[PDB]
């Protein structure tokens, strides 16, 4: 309740206003492979994310209870799934319409060479999750969800699976309020896009156009089985 | 030239005669959930690597000069090449009118079979088979360019200078072979989609190891991570 409002206050405070977008940049009609030029936005459209998921999950209740070793871990495991997730919500499908938590935004043609097929991929989860209709209160619930969960490494996993645990109930309260299960489908959905993000690190790296920056390296290398 | 001969018998040594063909797991229609894969799928795609090695490891013994280069340089030339020659030999024995892969141990799939284990990899290997079938490179040739794509510079190569006597070996008897019959350039044109697959190749290793349903032979392995620049 005071946990819905704490979540949904703490999205909300994590993106751009409808007033601060930046069209500045958007081409509506754009026209070759990727140049280094699309390499360096595509680490910096990712970067972009990094300081404000940090300040969004400071903000989620409890979050701040976890040790801090958990801490770091949960967000390096659940980056770019909160990337995809966070893009897919705020982006506009059917205009083929990337929007930015700095309030960019950009056609896909604009992004495609860096990001390769993986921006389609986002694109097809975005309309699927659109057409879902999710509303704030319930996002904010699914993306905590996304962060709060059980990864290999953890310290404390008794009190992750509590923490989670609490903010499904308060989710599944404020939905009664089968739609849960099909709001719940979309986090495994999002672990094979997380897959694509990996596959495509993976390719930028080979191709050594441009290294990743330290951090996205460091997330890149950290979340690995293997 | 005697070194064309041990070079020839090498490569044919290294393949199956279109007799000792197999196709006792050929199906020349499957119906595959694409985009997908099992354990099976993805053991045979390791067992099919793994197999590739060691005969490529016995070829390049058979390649002379070749057993007289440092242990590490023999083991560095061996890995850089790896998948390049796998590529190479297999896009050059395969039938791609007849959607047929031919591995070196005689074991034919067709296109959908090996679709779930190689993904989009395998067809583009196909998409090379008939570019190079269109090339007209006959075995010699063909004898010669496998050897030099073995027989070249690599970082951290131990008698770099040996290494590259051997290859303006292998060169010289390559020219003195075309002047004998009598497309190089042409041949060279396609090196950098041979580059790509090398690439795809990796790419497709990555996700087997992400996905992890069985995990890479050692030596497959090692052979990824020694060939990463990172
Ligand atoms: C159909 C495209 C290539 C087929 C074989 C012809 C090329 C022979 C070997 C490459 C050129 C001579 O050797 C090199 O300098 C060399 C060797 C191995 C390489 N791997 C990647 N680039 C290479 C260049």
């Amino acid at each position: 309740a005071n946990l819905l409002t704490s979540l949904v206050r703490a999205h909300l405070d994590s993106g751009p206003s409808t007033a601060k977008l930046d069209y500045s940049k958007f081409q509506e009609l754009v026209l070759g492979k990727e140049d280094a030029g699309d390499v360096q936005q595509f680490y910096d459209l990712l970067s972009g994310s990094l300081e404000v998921i940090r300040k969004w999950a400071e903000k989620i209740p409890g979050f701040a209870e976890l040790s801090p070793a958990d801490q770091d871990l949960l967000l390096e495991s659940a980056f770019l799934e909160l990337f995809i997730l966070r893009l897919a919500y705020r982006s506009k499908p059917g205009e083929g319409k990337l929007i930015f938590c700095s309030g960019l935004v950009l056609h896909r043609l604009q992004c495609a060479r860096g990001f390769g097929d993986w921006i389609d991929s986002i694109l097809a989860f975005s309309r699927s999750l659109h057409s879902l209709l999710v509303d704030v209160p319930a996002f904010a619930c699914l993306s905590a969800l996304v962060l709060i969960t059980d990864r290999h490494g953890l310290q404390e996993p008794r009190r992750v699976e509590e923490l989670q645990n609490r903010i499904a109930s308060c989710l599944k309260e404020h939905v009664a309020a089968s739609c849960l299960s099909r709001l719940l489908g979309k986090l495994p959905e999002l672990r094979t896009l997380c897959t694509q993000g990996l596959q495509r690190i993976f390719y930028l790296k080979l191709e050594d156009l441009v290294p990743p920056p330290p951090i996205i390296d460091k997330i890149f290398m950290d979340t690995l089985p293997f």
